[PDB]
């Protein structure tokens, strides 16, 4: 009954978690692109050594940094729905 | 009974959770504050077409993680309440 409550604001939180990583998930593969884009792009143009190194190193912390919030996220997801299906079975039994 | 096993599960995953926010915070920042100095030093060094398209993504990366700390602030104090509704019920 106030188990019911639970599962419901539990559900809507997960739900939002959920948008907001495809929201995230979007910007910064996006965000990655176009940083991949203007290292192309400098590397065209040509002392500029630096900054297209510096590019470079930027580009591939950020694409590390995608692969590993893709497994942790695709982890925690199946954790909380997970979670959320046995409320499910708790709450109506 | 089993709303213990689901309490603590929760527990764990929304520490987890915040575990891996304060990883993810770190790494962003880190790479916002060299975007920017790197920024300011080629506007410096300024064919300038890129420092516009710089400029533009480290607000772009700005934004987000500004709007990230808000989003997460929010959703962890909801995630806080209910745990401790949930272990109120054990």
């Amino acid at each position: 009954g106030t188990l019911n409550q639970l599962f419901h604001n539990l559900n809507e939180i997960v739900e939002d978690l959920n948008k907001n990583w495809h929201r995230e998930r979007r910007t910064l593969h996006d965000f990655a692109d176009e940083l991949h884009q203007l290292v192309k792009h400098v590397h065209h143009f040509m002392k500029l050594q630096d900054i297209v190194n510096q590019l470079d190193k930027l580009f591939r912390d950020l694409d590390n940094h995608l692969q590993r919030k893709d497994d942790t996220v695709h982890h925690r997801h199946h954790q909380l729905n997970k979670l959320l299906a046995q409320l499910d079975n708790l709450v109506h039994r």
